[PDB]
């Protein structure tokens, strides 16, 4: 999970 704009999340990995 990253605080991008928009943010990015690959489930429970990043």
């Amino acid at each position: 999970c990253t605080a991008s704009i928009p943010p990015i999340c690959h489930x429970r990995w990043r």
